């Protein structure tokens, strides 16, 4: 199937994640892992065996450890798919989760689109 090189990944997917980043306030619990120790859920990594976070996704883009774009894809919405199994559907972080996944299913189809 098609071969991509890392150069035009960065440059076609890093900007549907700039666009999770400017989410403000929305994105603040995901700008950095989660720390269970400090924010004192100590079951955390009891729930969420694959943990993911915006500055994971951004080191992995920046360092050419995608191949294909639907890896990248797919570690958007393992995070996303974290905060909703970990928080009560009430609660802030599970509503800035769904926040984040309606910026992201808009910015990513016309890319994925495009990279096709
Ligand atoms: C800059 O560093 C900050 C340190 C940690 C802060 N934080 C918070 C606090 C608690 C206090 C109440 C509050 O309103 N917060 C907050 C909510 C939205 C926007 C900004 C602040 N609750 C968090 C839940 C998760 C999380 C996820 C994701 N998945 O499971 C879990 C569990 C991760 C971080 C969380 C967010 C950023």
């Amino acid at each position: 199937k098609k071969i991509f090189k890392p150069e035009e990944l960065r440059q076609a997917l890093m900007p549907t994640l700039e666009a999770l980043y400017r989410q403000d306030p929305e994105s603040l619990p995901f700008r950095q892992p989660v720390d269970p120790q400090l924010l004192g859920i100590p079951d955390y990594f009891d729930i969420v065996k694959n943990p993911m976070d915006l500055s994971t996704i951004k080191r992995k883009l920046d360092t050419g450890q995608y191949q294909e774009p639907w890896q990248y894809v797919d570690d958007v919405w393992l995070m996303f798919n974290n905060a909703w199994l970990y928080n009560r559907k009430t609660s802030r972080v599970y509503k800035f989760c769904s926040k984040l996944a309606e910026v992201f299913e808009q910015e990513i189809d016309p890319v994925m689109q495009s990279l096709g």
